[PDB]
């Protein structure tokens, strides 16, 4: 019943999802700031809202992988966590790329959640 | 974010937590089935109330952590993350203690990333 016996697979989703985190905020601090301003308007503000998409589904994402890593590590108990959660766009480059990231590493730990889980 | 002494509010959320699992899985249970079945019910919509609120501060806390650890960037955290009556006496004491701890991190969360220019 346990089980959740965490190795190799989360261990390697985790560098997934901390390197996303690190990437995102040097970029959008860093070089999207300078490919959002020369945008226009409505892309603009496009980018804007899917800025916001893209960060609120890492913080979710790391919510999780930190949470596990707690539990892994004793801080939280195995049982706690059993309720715990789970239109025209021409935008930039570095944008589009972290958010196919993003929805990659999303449905990789919704998998491990589900099976970690959710069965049987 | 210096935020030391955020010790102590980190070691309080994580004990809440534990006293919470080991409550609603331990005496908990006993105290749901020995209970009205409207009591019961208000018994398991607060109980959802206490352990999302908890987890809520659980994956701030640690998320602080991570950030002081230098696991995350400290860019991170903004816009990230913020925020009939008859119940047993173990449900009762939990979430008024969650209510606390609440409180404690909500304005601990604010001095961190809203304050500045206030007031």
């Amino acid at each position: 019943i346990q089980d959740f016996a965490r190795s190799e697979l989360f261990d390697r989703t985790f560098e997934e999802g901390m390197q996303l985190v690190e990437e995102t905020a040097a970029y959008l601090d860093g070089a999207g700031r300078h490919d959002s301003k020369v945008l226009s308007r409505n892309a603009a503000l496009g980018y804007a809202t899917e800025s916001m998409r893209l960060t609120t589904r890492l913080m979710q994402v790391a919510s999780w992988l930190l949470v596990q890593r707690a539990v892994r590590e004793g801080e939280m108990p195995p049982e706690a966590a059993c309720a715990e959660a789970y239109a025209v766009e021409e935008l930039p480059f570095g944008l589009m790329n972290l958010l196919q990231r993003s929805e990659r590493l999303y449905e990789r730990v919704r998998h491990l959640d589900r099976r970690m889980y959710v069965e049987s």
